[PDB]
């Protein structure tokens, strides 16, 4: 069932590798010309795809395929022509893997290929079919995060999670009632003529034809939605306040690496009370600090509009992709301020940094010794980055590898 797309500028072995992991399909059940299932022998199954200036491939590809293999040529390196393909493929929420043709994993030791910014290279000799098992290992994993429900990439998916009676049902409509908004297990609406989807909106429709089973099945119901949403809205109870489950479902988002927002509903029904309740939230949600605290009301529409904007802001950042050149200026700037730690002689060195993921954005820092980068410096960098391009709404992770 999964769908994989080899992409890259022409004359890089795209056509070679395809035959490696190729029989064709014709008049059999499908959601599509020129589709193939995986080379039957192979460990796993999925569909391959022929995509038919390369902008046409790149879009048609990321229209119809949930894991994309972008393939350069390492005979003579990261071509000018290549960097524009990457630039096209930066506009996708789907995974991407980096095939580097004709190399020894040795000839692979090139920071240039990391720059392109889709993570680690995976070298592949093509004629001998070396280094390929690792590639399909790096691809297949993503099959485990492909949702069985799919939308156009320009659709934006989100959810209103929390404990019961807090506002979830009331508050969804108040938004839909606004004139900017224009009205299937989910609600598929538009705002400013742009598609939107509140994921599992039967979190409302089910609970009122059905006596409330128990905490377990509803939370699970919610965490399953979170797996499909890009922005979560953790929507509290303004009278009642903090607890277990709010935190529990809200902690899963950060641990899923999800764009979070903190809505405080039933604020009409509240009599300094903000900033004491804010730092009360920031105490008990001291990981969610990037995410903004909204003090709206569903019942009286108070600040109801302070919402879809904040989502778009969070959704925009969750995707937001930084230039490798600027980023390193920021990082070189980091150390000149605060020198790296001493481990009595052995000091940490930061050679080179680069973006690799999004949803949520993720950076690798290349160093002399990974464990020498203690978490303290790791966050210092994180805090520096956020004072540069904001990223206010989203989590970001910072891995680190030996050069
Ligand atoms: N009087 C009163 N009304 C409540 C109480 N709890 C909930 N409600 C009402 O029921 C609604 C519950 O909100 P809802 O959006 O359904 O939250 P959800 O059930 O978690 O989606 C509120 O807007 C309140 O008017 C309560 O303790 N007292």
């Amino acid at each position: 069932k999964p769908v994989v797309a080899i992409v890259g500028r022409p004359n890089v072995g795209k056509s070679t590798i395809f035959n490696r992991i190729a029989e064709r399909i014709s008049i059999v059940e499908d959601t599509p010309d020129r589709i193939y299932s995986s080379a039957e022998w192979l460990n796993y199954d999925f569909n391959l795809i022929d995509t038919g200036q390369i902008r046409q491939q790149a879009e048609i590809a990321m229209d119809e395929a949930d894991v994309i293999i972008f393939m350069v040529n390492g005979r003579e390196g990261v071509t000018a022509a290549d960097e524009e393909v990457a630039k096209i493929l930066y506009r996708t929420k789907k995974p991407v893997v980096l095939a580097v043709n004709k190399l020894d994993n040795m000839r692979a030791n090139i920071y240039d290929f990391y720059s392109l910014g889709f993570g680690e290279p995976y070298p592949i000799s093509g004629t001998h079919g070396l280094g390929l098992g690792d590639l399909l290992d790096a691809v297949a994993e993503h099959f485990k995060n492909i949702p069985e429900t799919k939308y156009n990439e320009e659709v934006i998916q989100f959810c209103l999670i929390g404990r019961p009676n807090v506002g979830k049902s009331s508050l969804v409509n108040a938004m839909l009632g606004e004139e900017r908004v224009i009205v299937a297990v989910d609600t598929s609406f538009t705002y400013n003529q742009q598609e939107f989807v509140i994921v599992d909106t039967a979190g409302m429709r089910k609970k009122g034809k059905v006596y409330e089973t128990t905490e377990k099945y509803s939370v699970l119901r919610a965490l399953k939605a979170i797996d499909r949403s890009e922005v979560v809205a953790v929507v509290l109870d303004g009278e009642e306040g903090i607890i277990e489950q709010d935190k529990r479902i809200a902690g899963y988002a950060h641990e899923a690496g999800k764009a979070v927002v903190i809505v405080v509903n039933k604020w009409d029904a509240v009599d300094s009370t903000m900033k004491e309740f804010e730092e009360n939230i920031r105490d008990h949600f001291q990981f969610l600090d990037y995410a903004p605290i909204l003090f709206m009301s569903a019942l009286t529409k108070k600040r109801i509009h302070t919402l879809m904007p904040a989502i778009i802001k969070a959704s925009e950042n969750h995707s937001l992709r930084v230039q490798t050149n600027v980023l390193n200026d920021v990082i070189m700037d980091a150390v000149a301020m605060n020198p790296t730690p001493t481990h009595n002689g052995s000091r940490l060195k930061i050679y080179y940094a680069t973006q690799v993921s999004v949803k949520p954005p993720s950076f690798v820092v290349f160093v002399n010794d990974p464990e020498l980068m203690h978490f303290s410096y790791e966050r210092f960098l994180e805090n520096r980055i956020r004072d540069a391009f904001g990223f206010e709404g989203t989590p970001i992770k910072i891995f680190a590898r030996a050069r």
